[PDB]
């Protein structure tokens, strides 16, 4: 038991066999026409989960003990920085395995080869640059603010029928986030009710919870006091303030509950953390401690804090923040197993294209990018030194699978798809690319299909880095199913 | 049962699977193109650990009924005046235990072979006085203070690309630290923040505590006040004392009663909750020190500096600063990198860096880096089998071939072949070069001086002695015996 | 379910097993490169820790049913009227059962054979009284008091690398023992600081301990106070006052409110003072009837010569000294520090006993086994001159010396085979200086090294031995009854 | 297969094998060449024990369900009566077993032979008849004092080397002893020191304790102090409670009240001139420094076997509370001191008043053997006892059973009819001990069977077994007898303890499953 070590073929296998089994299941998900899977698990689970994204379930289960735990992981913080979109950076990590048994015939030393990951860093700038990107979305924009990228990560889920317009959507709630700040405080939730638009866009912060039966209705000119400890003095501190409304992250004391509905103070009981962290950096903040923390200590905003009705159910409203640094936005949906995905939706659609304004580079979709990439890393392993060039034009053929996969997806035959996609790279219109609906190669562009620079160069150096650390470490391996 | 005791061929080869199972780990983790991995145990852990560092990892676990933690904990003393760089020791002496299948068919006496130890003792000897070489390092030093030995501590950790850079600065460190006031007050900590130039020095303490969100802002003419006996328990005693002295912060090693935090939001008191006792006694120096007794302790007994004390930020995590020291000789670096629980290996990091320095201006001798030292000893020591009497010859040339696998080991991780390494390196040191040595980056050999690599003195007589003892132990006893449990 | 069934053959084996398995334990452990062995266990056992001396572990513990811990008790008994050096009766009684075998290759009664134990009897008188050992135990004596048998004691241990220097200092301790009064009130034990000379000698009774940095720090006239109840403050500063106290010394914990008290008066006080260094103390100062505070006065003597804290190495030591009896003294060392440092407590405890015996007898025997080779070459020829049934068991034990040669070779790192041909004719030729001689490898002058046993050790051990192997041969019953 | 059912011949086996499996063990006992065996348990047992005499191992020991626990018990008076010498009386019970198996070879009404039972009384009376036995025991005696019967139980034991000086010096203890007190008093411990004599005789009782290191050498016109309770005071069985007071002021008075025991002992003890203190347990430390300043040594631990034969020797004293000094206790007053015996501190106590008591503290040269003083000692005071009281003796060293077993051959043929086959095997019984006595010897006991036979039949009673010699010699220049008593009894016991249950035919079953 405990620790383990392990020997020449076996150590590489246990990495080798990991790699192979999440490409299978993670191929249907990409392109237009993927489809979706459900699993069900060994009792913590409760009952069966369907997702589309690939991220969400392998983040979720630590199935068994080979070496996948860790690469898995990582796809969140890429996630996080970009990587979202479709998922196939895992699937880029998991063929460079393959080359390892042709690897045995090259009978020296495996290491001298991982000198091609940064030769492959190499690979990354020789393909970032050449390759013709973008050169539109100034600023906000009238119409490259979408109508693409969003509707390409849309494209692999069959929702874009009502959908597609959501996308459309997440951009304005960027262009109200460009400035100076970084990108914090979004929130989105979903409601039951049927509309064509199947959304409204809300300026303040969205929450739902009350007092109680009594309190006044509506707060004006309100201040906002947060306490880190429960209420399980009062009156005193709260008059000469002025306070209107009170939020605890926590349980409260039933006895200040008949206080402050005859002062006209409104109190929000159990208040969730995270939404209250943000707060404080909206209203300015407050120094959170025990009944002390009143008056000078705390720093109270003070638009308008209401409780409105928002088409069907009520909920409450913080809005007319001073510091500007921080926002919400809020979905209503005529409800299905596709809205609660826009919750899957916004938060990869805030990464995708707040980093596009700040890129002021894009490129081409619909796997135009893979193919030219393809067409110049073939010249540059002949352009290395030999050994080197063993190594980098191994990788030069792994993009040749990313074309095979967008026509696969399509419904239509993949070998006459690769003979058609590379003349057009080749000859040198980056626009064109695959179009799925044609089944052949068509003008990307037309389609509205770009993807973020970002995306791209991230992608690269996280798959780089990702496969680096398998073949290169020993201690895993796997045993039998279920 | 569980009584635990071997008999002849088995209890040897329960010393030799030990030895073996850690060098295969630990060779990988050594030079520039080293790795590192990561670590899973079922119970009572959380998740997998992963530690570049040989040193760290073995003293956490106990695995195995087998003896090699007793083996391990050895490491942490060597380390302590010196004991790092890359790994290697623990290797060297596994190495050693290889050896004994020859001995098998040595087919006489197993302690009799001990006298090769004695004839490592004369190993150590030759290495000592053998070569000139550094010359220099003539005190504080102007290009020559780094981009040497740091370099090669790095080299086994991936960090290096940028890293080079934080290892050049650990001897700027050492030149302010450097002399014989104390090998003491050096603390490293990372920031989950990002700039081109990571890593800043700061002009003293760095601590990340809060009483709470509670308290002013920020202290002006502060007066610091350190307590061996906590809070718990009384509030009356602890205002009266502290609103005469307008006493700014007060900072406790261990556990605060809550009662006395209401009164120190409002007087205007910054606190600091379960403060670490090493920040603290630095401190002291620093402040000019107190005796810290009963609450008796306020006033003339209490001794506080006042420069300024604030949390400024960061990047983007939130600290305290502690700075303007009116003594001036104990100071604090502050480290910043990409983001990674890797760059926490900045802890065992520095460590590395720490005690290097501190040996090498005092000694005024060194050695030449990338195994030029390794060597010329191992040219040196197969004459010696030849030379001396009848059973010496034989252990004492077995010995000889132990360094033999350190030009491997340094050149193993570079992916160039290990063969051809070897003996390309060998004619260089035989002919009479010191300077010469392995270069991983060139893939041959070549002038270690140019790339400025160069090991401490210290670290080559520890190491020897190291070797010694080590094999020895767990060969010296027999049939240990237990007398049943509670 | 009972009594236990054992027969002829199998009864000889449970004792044949447990000579063979300790035998080669021991084996290492004789001589000046023995081997060091630790012992780790669980539960009421600390940790790992390592005796050189083999009579030490083999009592402390009880590991297996096979009989043997009886014979390992014997031992002691020998230890402390000589016991040590290097273990090596052990070895003999181990060595006599091998030939049991060819004991029913003779094939008649094994009873007979023990007219051997008769003719090693016999035998063990002709070591005795042939040729000469030492002539000189002049009493005092500057240069042999010494540097001789102490040493071979030492070598086996570690310590030896400094600590050969301390088994020097040892015979100047027994010469102001000696007088009409076998071995008595000698106090040692060891210090935290390093020096060159690893030991000091006091020539009063060392005691480490401080009421605290405050009080006066000299005593004359000295009164010397020892309660067996721990420590009311004006109790005992009335009585104190009047009788001029100047030292308080209690066997447990001490109350601090009274410390303050001896300050100002210019009384020192101790605190937890250990037990046995009282009793002692006692005998020395005259003693005195410990009680409550009634305590002081008349019911207690003082003694009065000097009482003073002296700063020793780096842990601040007390001596008391003047004492008007003189019977008893006390001895100091200053070791390395190492854990083996209380180790030292080890081997000091063999030097009073072997130097002792010295003292006494005024001879001694040649070291190195020089004696067992030259015992062997006149036994041979005895199992012959006696009839025939007589004949085989004294042989049997002549054959038996050959070993002991044998044994410190195997240690020395050269085999037993080369040794044994080149020491039986140096022994033969007449020449009892000569014996083996471990760092030269070979055979050498045992008198020019300075090796020399005990004359007491030889004789006794000769009588000792072969009665210890007679408590197992003639029972041949060995019972466990009803288990549980 | 298996039920615990016995049919004719098998119930005949369960009580031979009973007697044949306590002949082995104990048969090698028997003579100068006997053999000392070790017992063990794990629990209610704490140690290995060794007996050399045969009686006391089977006396403490049921170890299975077969009959012979009760065969057993009854040497046990015999012991008391007469005594030792070696054990043969269970080793004559257990073979005449074996003709049983030619029995069966009879085909025929097994109980007729049991008339043999009456043809052992016969030979009971031959056994008294012919032996010849002695003449003179004047009282103390000047040659004939001993080198005789001592001699003969010394003699299974290999001490006889230098021990038969030992043996003749225990008739001297005798002497004292002799008549009226009974057995009582009489302690033996050995010296680590070498001599011819190997033994020495005290007049008092030596003890091997002391007070502590301090204390005063040495106390004359001595007065004895035993106490039942000891010095230690503090529980009482009931607590009384944890207790409570009125703070801590007068848990002082708890402190206080232990000095209060250490005035009552050191008042009362000075008025009496208090000399010596012996206490039967651990004693409390406080009065211990008390005795040394006072003049006064005192005895940690000592044993209660020591003090009831000290209490006879000084008159006594009634042991009870601290009430108990002056005169409930009485103290005889002679010299009590500790003697450095050249070796090891002992303490002596001499000038008993009664004289009934004394010491026998040996000498004698060392090794762990010298222990074998206390095996044998033990010995010589049973034969002692036996031989003033019954003035007769008898040959030993099996003189006593050739002579007999020769006369009872030539018995069987003259008795007819049925009573020849009986009386035959009573006599061949006889045959066996020759061979026990030889066996144990080493030498070879088919040689010695029958050249001891053709002496006996010579009319020599002094010839007999000399195992020393291998083969035969004259006992009495050996100075070799056995008591009158033990030979006469034993016939009798031998022959009623295996008769009865040969008789019985079944060991019955149980209810249980």
């Amino acid at each position: 038991a405990g620790a383990d070590e392990e020997r020449a073929e076996t150590a590489r296998l246990s990495s080798f066999i990991g790699a192979i089994a999440i490409g299978d299941l993670v191929k249907s998900t990409l392109g237009p026409k993927g489809m979706d899977k459900i699993l069900l698990s060994s009792g913590r689970d409760a009952s069966l989960m369907v997702t589309n994204d690939g991220a969400t379930i392998l983040k979720n289960i630590g199935v068994d003990n080979p070496a996948a735990k860790v690469l898995v992981d990582m796809s969140r913080v890429q996630d996080d920085e970009v990587g979202d979109g479709t998922t196939s950076v895992t699937v880029l990590a998991a063929e460079l395995l393959r080359e390892a048994e042709s690897l045995i015939a090259k009978k020296i030393h495996p290491q001298t080869i991982i000198a091609g990951w940064r030769e492959a860093t190499k690979a990354a700038r020789q393909a970032l640059l050449n390759s013709a990107v973008d050169h539109g979305s100034d600023e906000v924009k009238f119409r490259q603010d979408l109508m693409n990228i969003a509707g390409t990560t849309l494209s692999s889920k069959l929702l874009t029928h009502h959908k597609d317009h959501f996308t459309k959507l997440a951009v304005e709630a960027v262009l109200r986030l460009k400035g100076s700040g970084n990108l914090e405080a979004i929130h989105v939730i979903k409601k039951l009710g049927g509309s064509l638009a199947d959304s409204y866009l809300d300026e303040g912060f969205l929450l739902d919870k009350k007092i109680g039966v009594n309190q006044p209705k509506r707060i004006e000119n309100a201040k906002i006091l947060i306490a880190n400890t429960g209420m399980d003095e009062k009156v005193e501190r709260i008059l000469k303030h002025g306070i209107n409304c009170f939020i605890n992250r926590q349980l409260i004391y039933n006895y200040p509950e008949q206080l402050f509905g005859a002062a006209g103070v409104m109190a929000i009981e159990h208040a969730d953390f995270v939404g209250v962290e943000r707060l404080a950096l909206v209203t300015g903040g407050e120094i959170a401690s025990t009944f002390d923390h009143p008056e000078l200590v705390k720093l109270g905003s003070c638009k308008l804090i209401e409780e409105v009705m928002i088409g069907e159910d009520k909920l409450i409203h913080f809005s007319g923040v001073a510091l500007g640094e921080a926002c919400t936005i809020v979905l209503r949906g005529a409800t299905q197993q596709i809205l609660d995905e826009a919750e899957r939706s916004l938060h990869d659609a805030l990464c995708v294209l707040a980093q596009t304004v700040k890129d002021s580079r894009t490129v081409y979709g619909g796997g135009c990018s893979e193919m030219l990439m393809a067409h110049a890393v073939t010249q540059l392993a002949s352009r290395t030194p030999g050994k080197e060039a063993v190594a980098m034009e191994s990788y030069a053929k792994a993009l040749r699978m990313l074309p095979t996969i967008i026509a696969d997806n399509a419904g239509y035959d993949s070998a006459d798809l690769v003979a058609q996609l590379r003349a057009a790279h080749s000859e040198g219109k980056t626009t064109a690319g695959l179009d799925m609906k044609e089944g052949t190669i068509g003008d990307m562009s037309v389609l509205g299909i770009t993807e973020s620079f970002q995306v791209k160069r991230q992608v690269l150096l996280s798959a780089a880095e990702a496969a680096e650390v398998i073949l290169r470490v020993d201690n895993i391996i796997k045993a039998a199913p279920r």
